């Protein structure tokens, strides 16, 4: 069984037509979705990108691991500074870590990583890990010098002028396939495919962005307030600027992005299939945190989901989740039981017919009884994030289990609990009507955080 | 406060952007969900029409008012036949039942009734129900004479050539609007605002038909399979036909018609505006059963959820709804907690003060502690269809508790039971795996009906 993981980039869970997105338009992987099982309680195990990503590669929680911050390769951020200070974080995936890429390349697979990478310098690039390929890969975090040629990527040579990166990723992940079909098909591959898309800046072609301002302006949405600005930010470096919240899905540069990127995926599917490895591809399509919509030009809208990327709220911790397995998944299906980033690795083993390597810590669950119809024992899904972010959060650790989300500030030592059935939206802190109920998902989140070695932010004195 | 019930005719639970469509563009309905509650649980109380109608007005499950099947007012089909024979139903709302309209208009409220009906004839149309006006209401289930005029309404006298129904009634809603504000606004208002949208036959401008044509090109869609054929019917008057499943949203047709549908609520709430109403009306947007995608055309998919109108299925019993209250549901919010048609009634007499008569039976709660962001105690939902119906089920009954959901079928008496929270699209009839939990859900369900003095239907021993 060959595993394609295509991993977006900062995409929201309502950015797809089959998540719920009301402007944008996702026509291929709509199908997708039509093939495979959706999950309507997706969630990354960070709000931002390198934990995510890290939880990914190794089953692990980021606290567990030690990367619970996005990477600032070159400490001109890290840390933030407001009331607290960031906690520190290791600034690249642990070196001892055993990768799903090395536990499958072990097991006879091909192992290939496209795109995005952001777990440190080269001495924790893709071959240290277990993969055999690097297209695209470094230490960068979003395509530095725009989404054209010239890009700067030192694993990604230059192609003509002009050239789109989102389409030559795919370019590179279509020539993987082609070339694997050529020499026989030998072993089962896999590809961790993470596109640089939907990161800032939004740059797009224009033909694509042309498209959907036509579609904005014929369904009025042109003239409805997107931004709105609300409380000064939290951190030193950014004093003095205000949250803007974008309220309304209707920026036709972003939807001209996930247009593109839909085309892409709708060029890989077909050459997965006319290199005869549809039958026996898992294809997964998930994202590395919620959608960005609080700051930095805020593309997206995830409400009823509230916040987005950088904060602990349900907007930047949901995620879009697809997996299409044929004669396995019941197609057009959808499953409602929350999974979370780690339980990739432990479900790929099961997949693949596997054994975990012992001694190895694993927080995630393989999620094959969902994939297959059945429901699993109730288990709390954890956050614990110790940084500010960029996009007007501040540090926080969470709880989910049931019906009932526990969330603690770092700041203020305050706790807010949700019934997320009644109240999705987050609008009523009922902490203090339930404290049985708080203190247990309280306490649980203690717990939980002691055993994985926590780090929490320190007062700054300043 | 007012209240404008914007009562939708066969929508399914996906056909708005605002709740999960992948083709249809509803831009002045997303706004209004923008500005309310959306409610991702919604639930008809029976999978086709006159049932849910009468269980709105009243507050009761179908099964107890005697309303189990939509009202057919020739004998021209009911009681189907198959294995077993449709059970008789009472063809029109009961004679003492205290409607909503009623209690209201007795609490002072001005109220309206306009468009389908579907209830009885003569002697039980809305004015025999506490309605002061009715625009468009008889005895028909749908435009038995087209959306275009002339459309031989006994209650809507005739537009001009080409007026088309939707856009008609609509103009309707916003004269009594008007006219209200004219009076200078001496009472609230009820609105009960039921379109015949989006019911076949699917009618419709063509310029809306080829915008959606002209989409349907540019994402691929017009050249993929949406329609399967499946199993054969099962009564008599449909041997030999099959069923036929659509598995795409991809109509055009279809699509332009939740276009102009959606125009038209567009104008209808800029009136509610301009009369500045709008602050202190509650607005609704729901719709009677599930999406039409099994037979009679197919118009639309409800997918993940499984079959849709005239099925137990969650295709066909889910429903979208919206609720809007300025100042007091918190704009662009959203509830998990399964609703039922039956709770309106409670509601609505909480929202606006009134108590509700003694000794009348409400199978519906009050929705006001979900709209004001509260968890309620945990309640199970039933439905009792004891008819075949048009769109390919079989008589069935139906209760949904926490996560899971357990169906009898009364062909053959089997049990299905699914964990909704595990397997949303009903994949995995777990029956056999979980026997108390089944045999739990089923005595629920038969203590409901005992309770309800619902109706079964007869073996056709000629079979
Ligand atoms: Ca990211
Ligand atoms: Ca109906």
């Amino acid at each position: 069984p060959n595993f394609l993981f295509i991993f977006m980039d900062d995409m929201g869970w309502r950015d797809l037509a089959c998540t719920g997105s009301t402007f944008y338009e996702t026509p291929n992987i709509d199908r997708l979705c039509r093939q495979g099982m959706v999950f309507a309680n997706s969630y990354a195990s960070c709000p931002v990108c390198s934990p995510s990503r890290a939880s990914y590669l190794t089953g692990q929680y980021p606290a567990r691991l030690g990367v619970t911050d996005w990477i600032d390769m070159e400490g001109t951020s890290h840390p933030l500074r407001g009331k607290l200070i960031d906690a520190p974080y290791i600034k690249h995936l642990p070196e001892g870590e055993y990768t799903i890429a090395q536990a499958l390349k072990d097991a006879g697979y091909e192992t290939w990583h496209v795109g995005k990478w952001h777990l440190g310098g080269r001495e924790y690039y893709p071959d240290h890990f277990g993969f055999d390929v690097n297209i695209g890969g470094c230490s960068w975090g979003h395509p530095h010098e725009g989404y054209f040629s010239p890009y700067g990527i030192e694993t990604l040579p230059e192609g003509p002028e002009g050239e789109y990166l989102t389409d030559r990723i795919t370019d590179e992940a279509v020539r993987l396939l082609k070339e694997r079909k050529a020499g026989g098909s030998r072993k089962p591959f896999y590809m961790n495919l993470c596109h640089y898309a939907v990161h800032t800046p939004i740059q797009v072609k224009d033909e694509d962005r042309e498209r959907f301002e036509k579609k904005a302006r014929e369904q009025g949405l042109d003239q409805e307030t997107a931004l709105v600005e609300g409380e000064f930010h939290h951190t030193e470096d950014k004093k003095g600027r205000r949250v803007v919240r974008r309220v309304i899905q209707s920026d036709p540069s972003y939807a001209g992005m996930i247009w593109n990127l839909d085309q892409n995926i709708g060029r890989l599917l077909e050459a997965l299939s006319e290199c005869g490895e549809e039958e026996n591809t898992v294809v997964v399509f998930t994202s590395d945190n919620g959608g960005l919509a609080t700051s930095e030009g805020s593309p997206t809208c995830n409400l009823p989901a509230s916040e987005g990327k950088g904060w602990v709220y349900e907007g930047g911790t949901r995620v879009p989740l697809i997996v299409k397995y044929p004669g396995h998944v019941a197609p057009g299906s959808r499953c409602d039981v929350p999974v979370t980033t780690p339980d990739f690795y432990p479900t790929f083993l099961e997949l693949a017919g596997v054994p975990q390597k012992s001694g190895i810590p694993i927080d995630g669950r393989s999620i094959v009884p969902l994939l297959a119809g059945n429901h699993m024992p109730e288990r709390p899904v954890f956050w614990h994030y110790p940084h500010y972010g960029n996009q007007g959060g501040t540090p926080a650790a969470s709880v989910v289990l049931g019906d009932y989300k526990y969330i603690e500030f770092f700041e203020d030592g305050r706790g807010e609990l949700y019934d997320l059935k009644a109240d999705f939206s987050e609008t009523n802190n009922i902490c203090e009507n339930m404290p049985e109920m708080a203190a247990r998902l309280r306490m649980l989140l203690h717990g939980w955080q002691r055993e994985v070695c926590a780090r929490f932010p320190e007062v700054n004195e300043a």
